[PDB]
C-alpha cells in the first residue's frame, strides 16, 4: 500500500501550525481519502509577529521541519510538496508595510527552500481562499461530494454540504452552498467537484478575529468606562496606550502613557461593548450580516472550528454548561462573564494564560453568530461545534493542499459514463 504525502504549513496570526497528510498512490482521487499524518505547532508567535527581525520567521519553522522529515519516510521527501500560506495576519501587515510583509515571505521561503520537500511556494491568501479551502477541508473528509444513491434511484435533493465558520486571530469566515442569487460577485463562489456544480456563499470579515476583537473591545472599554466590563473582578493590568491602537483594527479608536484597566464582571455591559463591534444601520443589500455586508440568509448544518470550538468547549467542559440552544449559549455567556477572578481561576486548576479574555471571547461568539450572520433558534440547532472530521483538523489547510496538488477532479473519470448526467 504505497502512500504519498503532502506538508502544509498553516501560518495564523498568532501562530503557525504544520499538517503532514497521506494518501494511497493508487486512489489519491477518490473525496476523502486523503487524511492528516501527523501536524507539529510552531513554538513562539505566527510569521507576522517578526516584522521587525524577519531572518526569525524563517528560524522559528526549524524544529517542525525537522519533524517533517522524521514522519515522511525518506525515499517520498523529494515528490512531497511542500506550502506555506499565510492569512489574516500576513493581510494586516500587507497594509501596515508591504515591504516588512516582503521580506518575512523571503525569509519564509530562503528557509523552506533548504528542505528536501518539492517547495511549491509561500504565498498569502485571500479571504475568499481561507473561507472556501476550509469549506472544503470539512465537506471533503465528511465525503459530502459522493453522489449518494444508485442507478435509477438518486438522491434528491442532492446531499447537502456542511457550511463553514472558522474564528482565527485576525478574521473570520462563513461559507455556505446556498441556492439564494448572488448580490455581490466578491462573495459568489462557483466549484465543479466531482462532476457537480457547488454555488458557494463566502466572506472574510478581517479583524474580526478572536485577538483583534479582544483588542478593539479593550480599546473601547478603555474609551467608554475606563474599566473592563468583560474582564472579571479582582483582575487588572496596565494597559501601555501606544500598543493598544497600534494595530490597523484598533487605529480608527485612538482618541497617562499607561492606564490601570480593571475587570468589573458585568455582563450587560459586556454585551454591550461587544454588540457595538457590528454595524448594522445600513445594507445596500437586499440583505445583509453586517458592516453593510450581503448575506442570504443561513441555511443547513454548519460546523464552527478553531476558535470557535475551543470556546465552547470551555464553556462546557470546564464551565460544565450546556449550549446546545442560543437561549443556553447566551446564559452560559453571562454566567462566565459574572464570575469574579478568584472565582473564575478557582474551577481551573491549570495555567491558563488567557483565562480572563474567555468572557469577551464568548460574548463575541453568541453576537456574532446572532446579531452578525442571523442565526436564530432554529438555524442555530444545524451548527455543530467541532475541531476535527475522519482524524483529520478541520481548517482550510487540507483544501489548499488539494486545490494546489490537483487532487479533487473537477469532473469524474469518463464522466462516469455520463450517468450523473
Ligand atoms: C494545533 C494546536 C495544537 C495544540 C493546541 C492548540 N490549541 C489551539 C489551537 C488553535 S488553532 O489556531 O485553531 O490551531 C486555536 N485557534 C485555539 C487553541 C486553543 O487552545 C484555544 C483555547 C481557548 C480559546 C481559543 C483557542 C483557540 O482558538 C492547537
Ligand atoms: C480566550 C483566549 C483569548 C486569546 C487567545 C487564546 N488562545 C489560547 C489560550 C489558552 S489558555 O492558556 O487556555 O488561556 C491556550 N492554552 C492556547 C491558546 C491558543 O491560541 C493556542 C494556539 C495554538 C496552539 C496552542 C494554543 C494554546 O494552548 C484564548
Amino acid at each position: 500500500p504505497a502512500l504519498k504525502y503532502g506538508i502544509v504549513l498553516d501560518a495564523g496570526s498568532s501562530h503557525t501550525s504544520m499538517f503532514v497528510y497521506k494518501w494511497p498512490a493508487d486512489k489519491e482521487n477518490d473525496t476523502g481519502i486523503v487524511g492528516q499524518h501527523s501536524s507539529c505547532d510552531v513554538q513562539g508567535g505566527g510569521i507576522s509577529s517578526y516584522a521587525n527581525d524577519p531572518s526569525k520567521a524563517g528560524q522559528s519553522l526549524v524544529r517542525c521541519l525537522e519533524q517533517a522529515l522524521r514522519d515522511v519516510p525518506r525515499d517520498r521527501h523529494a515528490s512531497t510538496p511542500l506550502y506555506l500560506g499565510a492569512t489574516a495576519g500576513m493581510r494586516l501587515l500587507n497594509l501596515t508595510s508591504p515591504e516588512a510583509t516582503a521580506r518575512v515571505l523571503e525569509a519564509v521561503t530562503q528557509t523552506l527552500t533548504q528542505y528536501p520537500f518539492e517547495f511549491r511556494g509561500a504565498r498569502i491568501l485571500s479571504g475568499q481562499d481561507e473561507g472556501v479551502f476550509g469549506w472544503v477541508t470539512a465537506n471533503y473528509l465528511l465525503e459530502n461530494f459522493i453522489k449518494y444513491g444508485w442507478v435509477g434511484r438518486w438522491i434528491r435533493p442532492r446531499k447537502g454540504t456542511l457550511g463553514a465558520m472558522d474564528l482565527g486571530g485576525a478574521s473570520t469566515q462563513i461559507t455556505f452552498e446556498t441556492t439564494s442569487p448572488s448580490e455581490d460577485p466578491g462573495n459568489e463562489v462557483h466549484l465543479r467537484l466531482y462532476g457537480q456544480h457547488y454555488r458557494v456563499y463566502t466572506h472574510s470579515f478581517l479583524c474580526y478575529g478572536r485577538d483583534q476583537i479582544l483588542l478593539r473591545l479593550l480599546a473601547s472599554a478603555l474609551q467608554i468606562h475606563r474599566f473592563h466590563p468583560c474582564w472579571p473582578k479582582g483582575y487588572s493590568t496596565q494597559v501601555l496606550l501606544q500598543e493598544v491602537y497600534q494595530s490597523p483594527c484598533t487605529m480608527g479608536q485612538r482618541p497617562s502613557a499607561i492606564v490601570s484597566l480593571s475587570g468589573t464582571s458585568n455582563a450587560t455591559l459586556c454585551r454591550d461593548l461587544v454588540s457595538r463591534l457590528f454595524n448594522i444601520s445600513s445594507c445596500p443589500f437586499s440583505q445583509c450580516s453586517f458592516n453593510g455586508v450581503f448575506q442570504p440568509p443561513v441555511a443547513g448544518n454548519f460546523i464552527a472550528f478553531s476558535a470557535f470550538y475551543y470556546t465552547v468547549d470551555f464553556l462546557t467542559t470546564v464551565m460544565g454548561l450546556p449550549v446546545g440552544t442560543l437561549k443556553q449559549l447566551e446564559e452560559a455567556t453571562e454566567i462566565t462573564c459574572n464570575q469574579t477572578w478568584t472565582e473564575l481561576q478557582a474551577r481551573v486548576p491549570g495555567q491558563k494564560t488567557r483565562l480572563a479574555d474567555y468572557c469577551a471571547v464568548a460574548m463575541f461568539i453568541h453576537q456574532l453568530l446572532s446579531r452578525g450572520y442571523h442565526f436564530d433558534e432554529r438555524s442555530f440547532r444545524e451548527v455543530v461545534f467541532s475541531k476535527k472530521a475522519a482524524d483529520t483538523a478541520v481548517g482550510w489547510a487540507l483544501g489548499y493542499m488539494l486545490n494546489l496538488t490537483n487532487l479533487i477532479p473537477a469532473d469524474l473519470p469518463g464522466l462516469r459514463k455520463g450517468t450523473h448526467f
